[PDB]
DNA sequence: TAGTAGAAGTAATAGTAGGGCCTGTGGATTTGTGGATAAGT
């Protein structure tokens, strides 16, 4: 969890890249909770629920954006609860990002809130001056431009 | 043949006629009072 524009999607894209590079047989899936809900509901409407479960319960690593989007949605929260349960039971990896810690996500069931706190919860804070300059240096060097200090 | 469990929903107008009056200074205004003035005798 952390602020916006703070590096969470970068971090877990890096996780996916690392896992794919070191293990090519792994089925690493990354998406956003918005796309999760859209696919879930469309599968319900088109009788594709079995295929949705097949695609999402059997991934080796799962990466979720902005799980805050699930707040206020009951059935999608239940379906993600069951997906989490199946993946954790199969000893698979689940990575979740958010902008708020799970304690203060409204309209969240206590089972999901306790599952979120089960593992390790990490926070991102706004960068300071040295790392701002270092980030800009990295972007400038990757792009290929020379710019004064 | 006897048959299931289903969600996440928006950006919204134009709008009425209205009570006397108990009080109460401020100031015009419309005259009476007095003064100025022509005349005529
Ligand atoms: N050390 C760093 N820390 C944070 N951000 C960094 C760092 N180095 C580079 N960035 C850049 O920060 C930007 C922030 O975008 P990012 O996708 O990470 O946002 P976010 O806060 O995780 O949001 P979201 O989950 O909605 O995508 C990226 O474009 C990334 O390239
Ligand atoms: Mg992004």
């Amino acid at each position: 969890y952390g602020g916006v524009g703070l590096g969470k999607t970068h971090l877990m894209h890096a996780i996916g890249h690392y896992v794919i590079d070191h293990n090519p047989s792994a089925k690493v899936v990354y998406l956003s909770s918005e796309k999760f809900t859209n696919e879930f509901i469309n599968s319900i409407r088109d009788n594709k629920a079995v295929d949705f479960r097949n695609r999402y319960r059997n991934v080796d690593v799962l990466l979720i954006d902005d799980i805050q989007f699930l707040a206020g949605k009951e059935q999608t929260q239940e379906e993600f609860f069951h997906t989490f349960n199946t993946l954790h039971e199969e000893s698979k990896q689940i990575v979740i990002s958010s902008d708020r810690p799970p304690k203060e996500i409204p309209t969240l069931e206590d089972r999901l809130r306790s599952r979120f706190e089960w593992g390790l919860i990490t926070d991102i804070t706004p960068p300071d001056l040295e790392t701002r300059i270092a980030i800009l240096r990295k972007k400038a060097k990757a792009e290929g431009l020379d710019i004064p200090n």
